[PDB]
Order: C-alpha cells, then sequence, then structure tokens
C-alpha cells in the first residue's frame, strides 16, 4: 500500500503503516521504486511508548510521518491538534480512503499554485478519519509533471456531532529519517528584508515565524534543507515556500533519534478555529521544492512556477513597464501642476508609466492623516484624477496610482463614522503605527465598503496601474463582529477577507496592473504574488544594500515581480553614495523602474537615464522572463554577481559588483553559468568567447578602483 | 527610578520607563551604577507600533523587558498570555508597587532553592497589574550575596470579576541588548543523557523542550548563553536553570535589532491555568547564573548552591555510601536466602549498602504486572522485608528498597480496584509504555493512597535508602476528577501532587537515603535534587559512554548527586569490554556503586573491587564535596579528563580517560585547574611538583596502549 | 585492540588480501571462517583488485568507514561498511552508494532487490547493530 | 628540456625537466625541481598525506596561508612521515563533486611538495627532488633528468 508522487524529475514517497497509519518514506531524486521501504530495523524505543500492546516495536515516536498528532505515544511537535468538548486533546487519524486524478484543485478562498491543463499535474487525496469525533482531514499532494514540485496542504472537516477547537493546524510535515544537514531562512527588518541565513541544525527546535498579521519584513515565509556542501551550482536542497500573506510558523525540529521534522503553515500562536458539526477549514498550501543542482536549480524552479502558474492576470507574461514614481521625489509636497510639466521630460527619456504615489486624496499632507478618505484632494489636484490621467496620458504615459485600503486614520471622516471598524478589543486603547489603525477585513461590511470605495475610484480615471501598500503590523487582535469563541480567528479571517477583497478588485479590473507593497517587501510572500503579479521589493533603494536585498529575494521569488527603482544620492535610507551607472546596473537586474526627482537632474545625468531606459528596453525579456544564476554572494564576501540565460541559451545578461575598494588589488575573474559549452559567444565589446571557457575558466575582469562599482556584458551566440 | 540587585560578583539591573513600564537595564559582572541606562538611541523603528500615538520612539517591540506580553505593540514571542471572557487576549501590566526583605520565600507547592538565614539573600517583589482585569502579577527576584544567583519566578493572583486563562505563564524572561553568542543545552536519549551541544545563535527561534510530563532524557531544562570565546576556564556564560521536573520551555528568540530575548518555564504546549476571582498561580523558579570565569565557573556556582542549598535532608553534608545492586544477577526470580549468602561476600568486599530491587512486591515475576501492589512477596520473601533487612543489618550492611509508586500495570489488584485512577481521556485506548499506566498524581485520593502505602513499607522494615524511579512518559493525558475546562492542567497538577507525596514521604522518614530515578536519568533536574538528595544518571553503566553523560551532567548538577555504578562486561547496553580498572576509575568519579553479579567474578576482579571500595573511601569526602574542574572533553576529542580539588586548596583528586588507542602516538600532556600555585603538591608514588608547574606546564602522561585506558592521581599540598 | 576475525578480513579483503598470524593458536571454529574468507576473496578478488574503487564514509570525519568496488560494465558490485564506537539507543543509519548504473536493479545478496537509483539516492537502511568496531560486506549483481 | 605528456583517455599531464650543459663552464644545480604551475587565484584548501610509522597517509585538510605550505623529506625516502603527493581542492569540493588538482611525484627519495600563495593571490605549485642538502654539478656536456 504504497503512494508513489513523480514531481519532475523528483519522487515523494508514502505507504500505509500496521492499522491505517501513514507514514512517510522518501523525498529526494527520482526512484523508479522505494522497495527498501519495510526493510528497516524494528526496535522497540525506551520511554517510546505504544498505542498497541501487541506489538512494542511500533511507537508514534519512532515512525516517521505525514499529519502528526501530540498525545497517543508521539512527543515530537504535532502538525495540528485539536480540543474536543470534555477537554481534552487526543485525537487518533486512521486511513479512510484515497483518490488520484489529473490536474490541481482550487483551494476554498485562498491562493494556490495552478495549473492551465491537466496534463501539467497529477493531485493525490488521502483521507484521514477519526471515527471517535467523527474528525476527517484530507491531506492534498500535487506534483506537477514540468518541475520538481509538490505542492501540499490539509482540509479539516467535522462530519460528528460535536465542536472542535483547533488549536493548530500546519499545512504540511515531514520526517526526514536523517538530520545532517544545515537549513536557510530569510531573516530581516524594514529596509533590509530577506538576508539569507545558514545555519546548522540543533537537537531541538528552531523555526521562523511571524505573529504579525503579515508575513512580514522580520522572517520571510520560506525556509530550507540543504546537504552540507550543497551551495549556489550543486548538491541536494530541500525548499518550503508558504503560500500565504499572514501568521506563520516555519519549524524543524531534531528529535532523540537524528530524525529532522519539517513543519509549516500558519502560526498556532493566538490561534484557535471552532469547527461547528459540518464546518471545515481549508489551510494554504505549502510548496516543495527538491534539487540536486544547489540553490540556483531551486531557485530556478519556483521561478518558473511562480511566474507562469501562481501570478496571473492578463500581465503575467507581458513585460512589465519602466515607472517612474514621485514618492522619494517629493513625498507629501507635490500638486498637479509639477507632476504634469515634468511629464513631458518623462516620455522623453522613454519612461511608459508615471505613478502618483501617497497624498493624493483627503488631506494627506503628512502621514497622520485622511487613510479611508479615498476622495481626490482638489486643492493638490485642481482637475482631479481623471484630469491628471488625461494630461499624463496625452503624453503617451500611463497612469498609476497608490493605495492603503486596509487602513485607517483616527484622524479621518471614515473613523469618525465608523470606529468600531477597525481590529480592536473592548476597552482597551488603540496602538498605532504611523498613526493609524487597521480596518476589520473579517467583517463583510467592511469588506463590501473598501471593494466599492476602491473600484469607484479606479474607475473614474483611465488607470492602468495600481500600488496597493500597507504599512502597518496587527495590534489588539480582535472584532466586534466576532463571538467570544472565535476571538482567535480574527488574523486568519482578516487574511481570507483581504484575499477575497483583492480578488474581486482585481477582476473588476483585468486592463490594471497590480503591483503589492507593504512599506517595502514587508508582504513579499508567495500568496500576495497571486493577486498581484509585482511586488516593490524594498523602500531602501541604495544600490548597495540592493545587493544583499535582491539577491536574497531572487531566492525563492521571479525576477518579474522584483520591482528595483533608481533613487537619488545621498540614498535617503542609508546617505550612501553610488554613480548613476551602479545604481542602473542594479535596479535593471530587477523590475526596472525610476524614483527620483529629474528637475534635479544634470543634463549628462538625463541623459544616462535615457540611455539606461534604451538599454534595459532591450535586455527586459531577458531579464524578467530569463533564467536566473547566481554567482557570486554579498552575504560571503565584497563581491555580487549574478546572469540572465534566455530558453535557448543563445543571449545571456551578466551584472558584477565589487562594493569596497582595495588598494593594489589582485586580478580577478568571473565564472560563467548556464552557457552552451558547445557555443561561442559574442561579449559585447570584448570579442568572441567560448562557452565552455566562459564556465570553465572564466573571464579577466578589468582593474578598477573607487567604491560601489558595476559592470554589465551583453552576451550573444555567433 | 533604578532596581540594582547584587549577587555575589554580579549586577542584575532594571529600571522604570515612562508610564509604569519595567524595563531591563544589564546583567553581567558587578557594576556600582548603570548610569548610561536611559542613555540610547530613541529610535522611531517602521512597523513598531506605538503605545502611545504621540510618540513614535516608543514601542513595547523595541524595549528591553522584564515580563513581556503579546497584542500590544511588541511581536517577539511573550512570556505570559492570558484569554479574557471576552475571548481577547490584550493584557497590560504596569507597575503598582514593590518590596524588598531580606531572606528567601518559600515557593507554593513547589521546590526552590532555598536560604538559612535571612543575610544569605535579598528578595526584590515587583507589583504588576492590569487594572482593567484586576490581574496581579507578582515578579519575584532573589539575590545570593555569596553567588553570582538570581533567582525569578512569577505569582499569578485574579483580583478581578472575572475568570482568567493563563494560555502561558513562564517563570522568566529577558532581553539581552546584543546577540552575539552561542548557546549550551544538554540533548539526549535514554542511556545517553545530557550531551553537550554547543551552537550559533540564529535570527528567529530556537528551544530546547519536553512534551513528556517529565522532564526527560531527551532535554534536560537547562540552557546557557555564552560568549563566542567563553571555554570552560574563561570568558562570560549566562546559565538558566529550570527548577521543575514536568514539562518545560527554554527558548531564546534572536529579533531584528539584533536582541536576544531568553525565556524559561512550564511548557505552554498543551497547557492552559484557570484563574477564577481570587486564585493564585505559583510558577517554579529558574535558577539565573553569571560568570566570567567560564563553564567552570559557572558550574562551580551551581553546585555549590543545589548541594547546600537546594538537597536537603540529614544526608545533605553527608557522605554517600557504596551500593550494590543486586539485579542483573538475578532478575526477577531472588528468594530470601539467596539474597542475604551473597550479602554476606558483598560485606567482606567493602559494601556498605544492599538494595533490593525489583520484584520484590506482588506478583512481580516479570515486568507485565503488580506495579501498585505494594505488599510483601511471600514466596520470595517468606520472612518478609523485616525478616530479610535485619538479617542484612548483621552482616554489617544497611537495607535499601526499590519503588516505582507513579506506575500501575493494568494487570493488577490496583488496577481492577480503581480503574479510573489512571491517567486517561475518555473513549480512548490507554497506551502502554514498558506493559504499564500512569497513576493520576493530580488527584487526592491517589495521592492520599500512595503516601499511606509507602510508609507502611518503609516503616514494616530498617530501610535506611530508597530508590524511587519511574519507567515511562505520559500519554493521553487526562483526569476524570477535573472538569473539561481545567483537562489542560493535568500535567502540572501530576507534578504538584508528586512533589506533595514525595516531600510528605520523605518527611515521615528522615533517617532515609531517597535517590530518585527514571529510567536512568531521565528526571535528573533541580526539582527532584530538592526532595531527593540524588539521582541515577543514567541506565548506561559503560565506562566510556558514562564519559560524556558525565561530564554533560556536571555542566549543572553536584557530583554528590550523580550516581555512577560498575557494570559487568561486556556492557549490556552497547556490547563493549573495557577493563575493572577503568571502570572503577569513571564511577569513582561519581556517586560511587556497584551493579554487577558477585558470583560470576572471577577471584581476580573480586580483588581489584575491594581496593576500589578501600580507595573510594579515602577519597570520597573530596569527590563529593570538592570543587569541580573539567580538563578534556570527550565531546571534543579522544579524551576525558576532571580533577576535585578541596576547599582549601591542600589536596586534589585527577581523572584522565583515553578511547581509542593510537599506534606511535605523540606524548600526551596535561595541565591542571584550581590549585594553589604559591604551594607545591605530593602526587602519591610520583613525586613532588609545583603548583604553578601543574597549571602553566602540566604532567606528562605515561604512553600506554590498548583501548580504554584511565589514570588517576592524589595530589597533597606540603 | 581487540577486534573480531570478520572484522579483521572485511578490512584485509578490501585491499591486497593475505594473512599474518599463527594459526596454531587458532580455534576450529576460527579455522573455518578463515576458509571462507579466502574463498569468499576468490570469488571478489577480481572486483577488488582491479574494479572501480570509490570512498562513500571518512574515518577521518567521524565513527564510521565505508567504501565500494564496482565492476566496469557496472554489472557487479561489492560493499563494506564499517562502524568503530558503539552508542546505546543509536539512531538508525543508512548507507548511499555511487558508481552503480540507475536504469538497472542491483540484488544484494542476504538482502533482496532493489534499484540502483534507490541504492543511489536513497541509500539503504543499515541493521541494528551493537559492541565496538563492527562490519558488514555485501556482494552485489545486476539482474 | 620541458618535457609535457598528455594521456588520451585519462585526465593525467606529466611533467619532467632535462637540464644539459652545452657551454664551457662549470654549472651547480642547486635546486631541480620537477615541475611548477602557477595558479590565477588561490581560493583552494590543499590537501596531503602526514603520518608516522604505524599510521602512515592520514588526510589532513587546511585552508591556505599567505605564504609558504609543504610537505617534505629529508630522508632519503619518501618515508611514513609525508607521502610525496598535495592536491588542491574547492573549498566545496568533497569524495563526489567538485575541482580537484592532484600532484603526485614518481620518486621514492627526498621531495619538496610546496605551494606558494604571493601578494597578488596567486598559487604557485611546485613538486621535485627536495633542495635542501641537494646540489648536482654539471661538467661542460652532462645532462641531468628529473
Ligand atoms: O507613504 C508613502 C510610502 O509608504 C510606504 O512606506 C512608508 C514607510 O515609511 C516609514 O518609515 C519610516 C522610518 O522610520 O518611519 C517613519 C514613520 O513611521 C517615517 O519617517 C519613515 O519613513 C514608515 O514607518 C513605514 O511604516 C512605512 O513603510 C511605501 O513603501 C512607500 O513606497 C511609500 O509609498
Amino acid at each position: 500500500k504504497q503512494f508513489h508522487l513523480r514531481a519532475g524529475k523528483a519522487s515523494y514517497v508514502m505507504q500505509l503503516f500496521r492499522s491505517g497509519y501513514l507514514a512517510h518514506v522518501y523525498w529526494g531524486k527520482a526512484v523508479r521504486d522505494v522497495r527498501g521501504a519495510r526493510a528497516f530495523p524494528r526496535l522497540d524505543r525506551a520511554f517510546s511508548p505504544n498505542p498497541d500492546p501487541s506489538d512494542r516495536t511500533f511507537s508514534l515516536d519512532t515512525l516517521l510521518q505525514e499529519y502528526p498528532a501530540y498525545g497517543n505515544t508521539d512527543f515530537r511537535a504535532p502538525a495540528y491538534q485539536v480540543q474536543l468538548e470534555n477537554g481534552s486533546t487526543v485525537t487518533d487519524l486512521r486511513y479512510k480512503t484515497h483518490r488520484i486524478y489529473k490536474g490541481k484543485p482550487r483551494l476554498n478562498g485562498l491562493p494556490a499554485t495552478y495549473v492551465e491543463h491537466e496534463q501539467e499535474a497529477e493531485t493525490l487525496e488521502i483521507v484521514l478519519g477519526d471515527a471517535l469525533i467523527g474528525l476527517e482531514v484530507t491531506l492534498q499532494y500535487t506534483a506537477y509533471e514540468k518541475w520538481n514540485v509538490i505542492t501540499r496542504s490539509a482540509r479539516f472537516e467535522n462530519k460528528g456531532g460535536e465542536r472542535l477547537k483547533l488549536l493548530r493546524a500546519l499545512s504540511m510535515s515531514v520526517d526526514f529519517p536523517t538530520a545532517d544537514y544545515d537549513w536557510i531562512h530569510l531573516p530581516g527588518a524594514w529596509g533590509r528584508e530577506r538576508w539569507i541565513e545558514r545555519r546548522p541544525l540543533v537537537t531541538g527546535v528552531q523555526a521562523a515565524e511571524s505573529r504579525r498579521g503579515a508575513s512580514s519584513h522580520q522572517q520571510n515565509p520560506f525556509i530550507a534543507l540543504v546537504a552540507k556542501n550543497a551551495d549556489e551550482h550543486q548538491g541536494e536542497v530541500y525548499g518550503f515556500s508558504f503560500v500565504y500573506s499572514g501568521n506563520f510558523l516555519a519549524q524543524i525540529e531534531v528529535d532523540q533519534f537524528g530524525t529532522a521534522r519539517v513543519s509549516m503553515g500558519i502560526n498556532p500562536f493566538d490561534f484557535t478555529w471552532l469547527l461547528q458539526p459540518g464546518e471545515s477549514f481549508q489551510t494554504p498550501e505549502v510548496v516543495m521544492v527538491y534539487s540536486d543542482q544547489g540553490l540556483n536549480g531551486m531557485s530556478q524552479t519556483y521561478h518558473e512556477l511562480y511566474r507562469t502558474r501562481l501570478a496571473r492576470g492578463a500581465f503575467r507574461d507581458r513585460e512589465r513597464p519602466i515607472l517612474i514614481n514621485n514618492w522619494e521625489a517629493t513625498y507629501f509636497d507635490f500638486n498637479e501642476e509639477k507632476i504634469v510639466n515634468i511629464a513631458r521630460t518623462e516620455a522623453e527619456l522613454g519612461i511608459e508609466l508615471v505613478v502618483l504615489d501617497d497624498g493624493w486624496f483627503g488631506e494627506r499632507d503628512d502621514d497622520r492623516r485622511s487613510l479611508g478618505d479615498w476622495i481626490v484632494n482638489r486643492r493638490k489636484l485642481p482637475n482631479g484624477l481623471d484630469g491628471l490621467a488625461k494630461q499624463v496620458n496625452e503624453l503617451g504615459l500611463q497612469f498609476g496610482l497608490w493605495v492603503e485600503p486596509e487602513m485607517v486614520s483616527p484622524n479621518s471622516e471614515l473613523y469618525r463614522k465608523h470606529p468600531d471598524w477597525c481590529l480592536h478589543v473592548p476597552n482597551r486603547p488603540r496602538s498605532e503605527g504611523r498613526n493609524q489603525l487597521v480596518l476589520d477585513y473579517s467583517r463583510e461590511d467592511v469588506c463590501d465598503y473598501i471593494i466599492e470605495t476602491i473600484s469607484n475610484v479606479l474607475a473614474s480615471a483611465p488607470i492602468t496601474y495600481v500600488k496597493w501598500d500597507m504599512n502597518r503590523h496587527m495590534t489588539e487582535i480582535g472584532s466586534s463582529a466576532l463571538p467570544p469563541e472565535r476571538q482567535r480567528e480574527t488574523a486568519h479571517r482578516y487574511m481570507l477577507g483581504l484575499y477575497r477583497v483583492m480578488d474581486e478588485i482585481t477582476s473588476r479590473f483585468p486592463h490594471i496592473l497590480f503591483e503589492s507593497c507593504s512599506g517595502g517587501g514587508g508582504r513579499f510572500d508567495p500568496g500576495m504574488l497571486y493577486y498581484m503579479p509585482q511586488t516593490w521589493t524594498s523602500n531602501n533603494t541604495d544600490a548597495v544594500s540592493r545587493l544583499k536585498i535582491q539577491y536574497g529575494t531572487s531566492l525563492v521569488y521571479p525576477i518579474s515581480a522584483m520591482g528595483a527603482h533608481v533613487s537619488a544620492v545621498p540614498n535617503h535610507q542609508v546617505g550612501r553614495v553610488a554613480s548613476l551607472k551602479t545604481r542602473g546596473h542594479v535596479a535593471m537586474s530587477g523590475n526596472f523602474g525610476y524614483e527620483l526627482d529629474i528637475t534635479k537632474l544634470t543634463e549628462t545625468e538625463k541623459q544616462m537615464m535615457k540611455q539606461q531606459v534604451a538599454f534595459y528596453k532591450d535586455v527586459r525579456r531577458l531579464v524578467q522572463f530569463g533564467t536566473f544564476y547566481r554567482l557570486l554572494s554579498p552575504f560571503e564576501g565584497n563581491e555580487a554577481a549574478w546572469m540572465f540565460v534566455s530558453a535557448d541559451r543563445s543571449e545571456a545578461l551578466v551584472a558584477y559588483f565589487r562594493v569596497l575598494a582595495e588598494a593594489n588589488a589582485p586580478l580577478s575573474y568571473l565564472r560563467l553559468k548556464g552557457l552552451d559549452s558547445n557555443q561561442d559567444y559574442e561579449i559585447e565589446g570584448l570579442g568572441v568567447y567560448g562557452g565552455d571557457e566562459l564556465v570553465y575558466a572564466g573571464v579577466a575582469l578589468p582593474y578598477r578602483s573607487s567604491d560601489f562599482i558595476s559592470m554589465m556584458w551583453r552576451l550573444k551566440a555567433v
């Protein structure tokens, strides 16, 4: 009774064990069969108790599992926990049945990777049941044909007659037979998101998580098990990505016998879910990638999958517009005239989109006001949004708009009309982040209001781009529309609310390109990517700081979603002064755009901008849709390097960066990846090199002085 | 508004911040005053919300705290969590008052370090309160005078009108300003407890814990923060020791701004506690030790504190008897005359105590019955316990007894009479560990029964030693005597019951030496030490295996409590053969005893055994009550070495071990510690050497082949 | 050091095999093992002395050592594993292989048929054993 | 005369040197290594085989230092103490993957196996007869084969 999923060139094997226990067998490089699945030593481990008195070699404490519970002989951390009306927490899921079918189901009220044709994937659903309490859990497995991807999630259902309180409901859990690995997660903060941290495993618990109601800048919902010797170019890697934008827990526990349990899902902390008879609960999915091609092999799988089978809309496969954003340029101090007058210059430079950022609404002259009042400031924009958008359109420029619809200012019309529409708890002070509060997206009336309000704004002007921002994390989490026993469900219901709001709004406007934002990359997760196919990577726009942030972000997320802007110097976040050329090379390594005051630019700088725009337009398709290879890590030394390669490996773009200059420095050489050994490539300006020479020997690098230098080479097969 | 605790050579500083918030300031080497406590950048951190909207530079997400809560601006893991009747989990403790007095309070129904006189320590009680709900929390701080010891614990009291659910109640929490450390915990398993593991911190969460209802073989309730360069002999070390024998969480969280939060206490997992209006909850204490003299300096503080101010009873300061366990010589199948016959020759060898092991009661002919039926088996012991003991006494030997009162066999009179007296949950199969169930010590009827039954046994014979064992961990945790809303209090109430049972039984028999046991060192924790002055370290008695186990155990626990017995070869646990010489040396480096069939011993082996007993009596006071220094780590190489030094540094005993033999090996040397460099030392049978030479230069170790060797030097000042 | 005869043979059979000890001092049960050791080595001598050699586990990096010999056509192989110091209640052991044909199945003498990919990519579960200085050897033949 | 041989089926390059005095003066060879090669970079570990009697050829992996590292013999024999073999390996290279550069000396007497990293991060690997306590006179017409 063995289950065997074939994902790309990887195998995921499970089997039934004894009285309907579901056991994990193997996840790794594709094997035709796992014949030794039951041929392992059966031991009576001291202090591992027994559910079956007739066989003391069997314990749940020593069985590799797919969805373990605590209480009936397993002492490791459970993937789920349920409290009964009697107060006990013992549950006992046994195999009930299963089904296999081509394709991939939609998950209720949630984002998920999808397929366009049934042949793209295969789905396995294993239904488990606890007969005593009527609890049924359907474990969902999906294997893509094309990629080494296994997606996992679980669906709880109360088919009994009692109330069932879910204390914990993780999406997945898997017991590795050994624990000789390092783990990688992506810790950070505002202005420095997703730094790569590699650590050895400990005997105990290690976890990245979020209790912020948002996936957060502080810890990104991604962990990975990597072989001790694995790097960017080789070695076994096991990726775990969470398709959800709220609270999460990503945990690895190593037990007394050297087994490693990796579990991921909605953070159990401050979380409960009540299941009345007949009610169900669907967890978000976790996308699991195996690679033996090292970190690049893993990332390249995530890039393709997320770009073509998670991101949606009309712009999913379209090249993204080069934009100018006015936030760093003017902040709140702007008007219609200053924007329209500079637009002519912007069009001349080759810019394709003008984005009006924060401050266009209500009395938004600072960050302490008017959130929730999405009416145009007639003083700042006399002709309104429609006037500005049309003026901008006439110059051959698209018009974009910034919104932050999940928020409400205490000093606003909306809050004076509906003070109870925010997240709060009875009789407690309402803490503020950036002088704002969070709207209760768990309430339907609030969600209905937002959908209608924002739709009116988006329909009042020829807007073809929206920047959906969110600049605060939840405190005093609660809702006045939920009973006491469902209060702990507030944070998740909020996220379900937001997903529904975004789904409806984005579907009402198929011609709009939505970019998600959260004070930078505070919600750069797969869940948001499903609703908005690109993201503002970070508020830190410094070329050097962006080396780490973009390198780290590229670990999971496709370049097409990674927004990057050239900003002014001295940089507004760190004060660093880098040349325009270097700033361009870093921004052109992502979703290229601008964010600076053009009226303060010299003719030389404006002329360099025009050439930057022309160049990026020439390599845009390659950058945003080509294959990405990381070459030199800014976390390991003084250099950063990467390259983009087309599908047929005929064209390539190479980018190199050295931050700190060293006097009388050694000669440097860059080796490339992903090129065809049997072909020659003309490096633009250098000469014809062999594909093998560029990969096995590398190219000598020009000796250069000064800090923060950059170099780009266009490669073309000959 | 600065609190300054002064413990030995250490300082612990706190201050009131703004509107009655309690902030952490400093914990380290003693300073007269911390004048820069408020002189730090008051920064506005992005996404760190403000309890006061007017001031963006204040946030609980960025305040170093003493007892942090979640929900009102802090996003790090909290020290405590309370759920209200309205479903919310938001609380807000503010400073109310504080009291300072000489001495140290006893904790209600719990073990704790103590004082014999007021002047030994100073206690600070900070009273916090959430006026909205009438929740009063008293933070208890005690600072010893002669030791760098700070003890912390919290006492909850509901002075409100509504009921409150503690979802989490840790004993302490502390935020270090920086996080550039490693951490040390003691993972393990049965037969290999408390191995030392040193790991670098991760930006995120690390933890050691136990969900087994017992402190466990798998993770000892102890963690430490150590400086990156700290070793056994030098460097800053911060130790955390939990005085509790049930479930625990020992966690270190590192946040976005390089802060490290260390928190410890009863495991929040599967735990709640209901506070009706007027009810209290006292947490166990955590003992916090600082040292700048490496891991030895930390351990030596723990050893002295725990041996003289935690352990209790008539045997606290008394030398512990060399005992023999005749278990492996007969197993269950023994009788009165078989015991008295071998006891005669054991008295000839110099043994002082004979321990009658499992099988003496009910129908214990195997490990499958009779647990709970604590009456003398008249088939095996026709003259009862009193008959056997008095025969043992008239040989000059003490009589000891083995019991396991926390357990009940399904096949027993007790279970047939009271099947509901075990830990269980309705309608669920009662899982067994080693063919037995666990008695529900959360109930008073069970506790009162055990107390009386065990007392009758201990009073029926001249028994001066009791080995209290427990060979199974809790499953299906629940109580038929508890209402559904208190079910999750079962495990903790179990431990409170066991603490009360042990307390009353040990009180009734002051002339008895109690040794706690749990399949080896399954509860080798400070809580048990309070009730029983010594503990059986491990069921693995193999000399080489014992090196790591004893090295690790000594990190927190004194040698006086660390049982070590000589056993037969080939070893029953690993199958290793090591000579009796080294088996003796390993065991003499702890609380010495024997566990082997003497009838199967050769005349050579019986000769050496006589010398070992004679030798240990000479060095017993030094080993059991001297200062302990670790010299070579079995976790770091092929060797192991440690030494005992008297308080006046006039005597010392050195032990050295080498595991694998190396052909044509380099000459080895061993540097000592703890000696007075001004004096010269007589090494018996070797010569006189200066203390400086022994410490700064070292002793040349004799070249020797064959595996698993050992050496012992006796040192005496001139 | 006192190691078993099986262990010593397994180590010596991983090189140019021979003997250097006093046969007159050996027991009868020991002599019968020598006969088997000599016989066994002859069966695999060509493979051992002329096959392709792969190191799997380093004794410089831990408590284990393991290597294997593979025929030039990858149809025959021989695997040796060694653990030095035993530990009580030890975790389960697994050994991955190298140099096998992935597209073929192999029959391990004493165990059964296993896929070549399975042995190399998943590995094989090792028997739980106590006592110091242990060794195991397995002949592999493609089906 | 620098001698290079490249095998067809194996990744093997062999190197040796042949001296010859065609002039009219005496020539004393103070040093005559078999080969020497300059790597463009020095980001490698190095492996050599140190040992003793009863424990020959233990594997030792070390990072490179900026300066001189060497395994050698002055015993008139290749010796137990150091085997005439060194290797440059990539930092992440192991038994099953990664770039490795082996250097094996076909000689049974004294040897010098040296790696030298200079100020510009290049790594000079040189091997041959140990120059220590070694000279060789070449009269006009005489030759020397390494
Ligand atoms: O409002 C437009 C702006 O909003 C988003 O980001 C704003 C970002 O800025 C703040 O960071 C700072 C740093 O301390 O915080 C203070 C005030 O809170 C500001 O002076 C300063 O900028 C906020 O704290 C963050 O909450 C917030 O993320 C968006 O990312 C921007 O692109 C832009 O649209």
